């Protein structure tokens, strides 16, 4: 694995980010863990492609063209914005918009988002 | 059983991972448990490691520790972390750098975490 990959355990749910790579396997429940590779899942991509807002001092970031819902069992578990050697994640909430905003200093950025039911989405401005 | 900000690291191949959602299942990897990393448990120099939090204009400056930890190939904070409600903002770092990251954030209440690729991981809060 890599720093920044996302892996899930497909039978418990166990969802965990790698900080430092390595070369053996991560495994959960005695089964290798899924890598959860961006916008890969046939989903609909205005509602799970985040879109990046340029703003003073910073980017917003709302997953898709069209707010993806929030619901109890379904929503945008976080938003995360990756800048250099930043990695900023907001975990958000049902009920919440699917959204946020980042105060950082960088002109290439890429922005990935979470949804609990489609899988791992990004976008880069 | 992992719970979300737990970080976990492979003793044999070094993978070091933080969690995003928890379960119950264990985390194993090379045929073994993965090692929870519990903050502030190491016996090292308390003063090179906890993180220091300044308070700035729009956000916080961390350091790592009061007295500059080193930044060597072999001996080096990997990265600092700031935690502020449902906020969790990493600054990965590199030999030769200074030790420390700034984060413009608004939040009256954080917690600074600070891995050491030798000493383990150590927090603070103000
Ligand atoms: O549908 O997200
Ligand atoms: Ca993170
Ligand atoms: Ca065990
Ligand atoms: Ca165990
Ligand atoms: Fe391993
Ligand atoms: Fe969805
Ligand atoms: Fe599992
Ligand atoms: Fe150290």
């Amino acid at each position: 694995p890599e720093r920044l990959q996302v892996y899930k355990c497909e039978v418990c749910g166990n969802i965990v980010e790698v900080l430092n790579g390595g070369i053996g396997e991560l495994v959960c429940c005695n089964q290798d863990m899924k890598l959860m590779s961006e916008n890969t899942v046939d989903a609909a991509k205005e509602k799970h492609v985040p879109v990046i807002e340029k703003i003073d001092g910073g980017y917003k970031v709302k997953v898709g063209a069209v707010a993806h819902p929030m619901e109890e069992k379904h929503y945008i578990q976080w938003i995360e914005l990756l800048a250099d050697d930043k990695c900023y994640t907001q975990f958000l909430k049902p009920g919440q918009a699917p959204e946020a905003v980042f105060l950082i200093e960088a002109a290439k950025v890429v922005a990935r988002a979470y949804c609990n039911i489609h899988g791992h989405w990004k976008a880069e401005n």
